[PDB]
């Protein structure tokens, strides 16, 4: 049939009739579930084109109309000519905001209709895709009025490189691998350090150093471009009544702006096409600042806060990442950059699922990424039950570009 | 073929090889990921290879034990339909039905657990004395110790021994003219039944049910438990004083009752076990999920919490009072209760051990994965796969 989805904490039942709809396969067989794994041609291209063009047609309900049925012939005798096709600009919008519809990991898909679609498709060096990202930062923060975004360098074609941001992200901080072997800073981006290093950046020692831009134009070894301080808000950590948390010297950046993701709309691909949106306070508090491969904060913390680490009953561990976690939901609010709970999130996220649930059948999502990293079972997503599959438009992990 | 499986806290990459063996199917396909979804004579082949996992586990393989019990098996399955396992094997099988459950933190322990035979019940009243029992028992005067009573397997022809309760100690649950529920909303349906079956009910909170236990081809019997079997723990908080008074208990012996194992193609429907606590199941689950005992905003509000605006984390720091209190009142009155940290700690432990024993190990991260602090505990960064092995415990209808 279709699978029965259940809501516990409500009794509730649906059925994802859109599940059926899936296309690329994903990794689980009747044999054996991987969905916890992080990182589990003409005739073909044509299918999908069709497909995403009868997409755009539904979206705004002209479906079998002249212009639907003419847009298709046109797509059909470019492909034919030069083995791919050009979106038109309302396509791409369309396209990028579908992918984000479609991203099964991502919890803020309330907001997927109002996403911002910057049209970089005529870039031509790293140096205008530089001019491009600083106006995606600049448009995208807003002062702390953070505003979801994405802009879209040119797709993937025959004969030419591929525009590549090498950064996993717009900012990023510093890892740089001490000589015992340890991190100061990010150890998540010790790698990417070593070759901002390694490409003429002069290094830091702090552990919030925001590093440079690698950006990578069509068959050319990545630039190194240094993102304008006054470009990359930060919100240093304050707790609201734990005064010496201060002293820390906690900060985190305003902006989540992933670059590495390949953009994949009716069979064309855009390698580069950074995306950005707003903080939920668990990634900064809870996995950035806590996770023992990351900053981990968590037990200088709790003996910060004299609690009583010696054992695990106490639950130090949970008392201090929590106020981690108000200290982070608190110091944006302070320095009025826009920052979601995981309470707030989750519940907007059930909203989401209701609309798609009316509007298409189902919503595919990730149950492992969408319950938050603290107090999953008191958010409502963790009683939903989910099915996960991959639609397109889709944002999809690439190999890195080195 | 053989799943990579990162741990992303330390780097290290396995390889699980036990898949390879996985006996059913399980509800995902390549099309979609159902792993979230709480629910998703041709005999002897399933006999022969239990056989054959039991005597390569003894490393008596190919021997003349191993090749004279298949033909015992054989010959019993032609005389009679189905076959009975010998003791051991039945020790054997129940253990191993534990050390496949993909969704139990609990498994470090798989190697100690007492397995009571009641192959020989007949009756629901031998039913309750093999249950006061395994309950005396796998109690201990609250020093508790894993435990499973086996019932006579389901053959052809006859009806099905079934214990009724979901649990051997569940709290009532009552509905009113406003809708809502008294006691555990968990248990509304189980609380009527016994109702309907004659139980008088009683109007607390933390009313214990009565065990409705069926024996083959009769109609399901009240039990009322002893009071003095079923060990409670008043629950206070070491230093929120009130919290006492909010009169919250909960029972000491987690004892599912409602499963069927299942061993080398047999089927027992009543099998009931018992470990101890995970505090977070008590604490998170069972007083906190909305529709369950969802006492959160009511420590919200007596520790003073922000409760009008989510960020503020009253969730959060309510949650973790209440498992604390969890934790320090079972440790209070000598109860055996372990914390998630330790638990996942100790699974973390036996997923190592169980790489080197057979090569991987089942697991469902969706319930290893503790409800509260996920990400604060290993098995969180612990890439898991999930499949079926026998013998194991299955989901069975419920009796009506
Ligand atoms: C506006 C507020 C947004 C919030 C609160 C949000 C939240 C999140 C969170 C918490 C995750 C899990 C990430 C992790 O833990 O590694 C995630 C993943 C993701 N987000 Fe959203 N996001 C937002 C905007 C966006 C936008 C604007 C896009 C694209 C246009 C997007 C696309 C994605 C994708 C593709 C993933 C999955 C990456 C993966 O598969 O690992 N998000 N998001
Ligand atoms: C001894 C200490 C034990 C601990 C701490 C423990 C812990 C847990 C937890 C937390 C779950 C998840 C259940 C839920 O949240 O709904 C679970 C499930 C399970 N346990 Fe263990 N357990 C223990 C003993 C046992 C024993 C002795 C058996 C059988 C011999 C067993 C068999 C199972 C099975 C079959 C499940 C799956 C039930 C389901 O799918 O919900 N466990 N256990
Ligand atoms: C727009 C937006 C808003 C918001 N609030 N949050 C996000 C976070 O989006 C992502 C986060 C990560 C984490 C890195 N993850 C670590 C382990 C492995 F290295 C795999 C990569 C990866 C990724 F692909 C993402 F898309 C995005
Ligand atoms: C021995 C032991 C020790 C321990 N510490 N914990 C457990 C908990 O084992 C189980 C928990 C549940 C959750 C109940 N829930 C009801 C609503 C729906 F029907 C889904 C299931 C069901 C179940 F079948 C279990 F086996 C067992
Ligand atoms: C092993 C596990 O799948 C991995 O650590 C996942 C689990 N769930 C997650 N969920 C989110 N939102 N983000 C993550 O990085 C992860 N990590
Ligand atoms: C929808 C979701 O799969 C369901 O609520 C699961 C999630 N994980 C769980 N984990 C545990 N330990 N116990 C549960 O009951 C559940 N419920
Ligand atoms: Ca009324
Ligand atoms: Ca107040
Ligand atoms: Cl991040
Ligand atoms: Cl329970
Ligand atoms: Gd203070
Ligand atoms: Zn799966």
């Amino acid at each position: 049939k279709f699978p029965r989805v259940k809501n516990w904490e409500v009794g509730s039942i649906t059925y994802d009739t859109l599940s059926a709809q899936a296309q690329q396969d994903g990794p689980c067989t009747p044999r054996r579930c991987l969905g916890s794994l992080v990182f589990p041609a003409p005739e073909q291209l044509l299918s999908q084109a069709r497909d995403f063009i009868n997409q755009y047609y539904s979206s705004i309900k002209r479906s079998g109309s002249q212009a639907h049925e003419q847009r298709l012939q046109e797509v059909e005798a470019e492909v034919a000519a030069t083995g791919t096709y050009q979106l038109r600009e309302s396509e791409l919008v369309f396209g990028a905001k579908q992918a984000w519809r479609n991203a099964p990991r991502c919890v803020g898909r309330i907001q997927w209709g109002k996403l911002q679609v910057f049209d970089a498709r005529d870039c031509r060096s790293a140096q205008e895709m530089f001019t491009y990202i600083c106006n995606h930062i600049k448009y995208a923060t807003n002062r702390g009025n953070l505003r979801s975004a994405i802009t879209v360098f040119p797709q993937r074609c025959p004969g030419r490189g591929d525009f590549r941001i090498w950064n996993s992200q717009l900012v990023r901080y510093a890892g740089y691998r001490q000589q015992d072997g340890s991190v100061r800073g990010d150890p998540a981006n010790v790698e990417i350090t070593e070759l901002c290093i390694q490409h003429g950046w002069t290094p830091g020692n702090g552990r919030f150093d925001v590093l440079p831009l690698l950006l990578q134009a069509p068959d050319e070894p990545p630039e190194l471009f240094l993102l304008p301080p006054e470009l990359v808000l930060e919100v240093p950590l304050e707790h609201p009544t734990l005064e010496w948390f201060a002293a820390l010297g906690l900060r985190w950046y305003a902006l989540p702006a992933v670059s590495n993701m390949l953009l994949e709309i009716g069979g064309l691909e855009f390698p580069a096409a950074p995306f950005s949106g707003w903080y939920m306070s668990t990634e900064i508090g809870t996995r950035n600042l806590c996770d023992p491969h990351r900053y981990n904060i968590l037990e200088d913390v709790a003996v910060c806060m004299d609690l009583d680490t010696r054992t695990t009953s106490s639950l130090w561990k949970d008392k201090a990442a929590v106020e981690i976690n108000v200290a982070v939901l608190h110091s944006y609010q302070l320095a009025k950059v826009t920052i979601v709970d995981h309470h707030a999130a989750t519940a907007s996220f059930m909203k989401h699922l209701e609309n798609e649930q009316k509007a298409r059948g189902g919503c595919p999502a990730d149950w492992a990424w969408i319950v938050p990293p603290i107090s999953g079972s008191l958010t409502p997503v963790f009683h939903q039950e989910m099915v996960n599959y991959f639609l397109s438009p889709a944002f999809r992990y690439q190999p890195d570009p080195w």
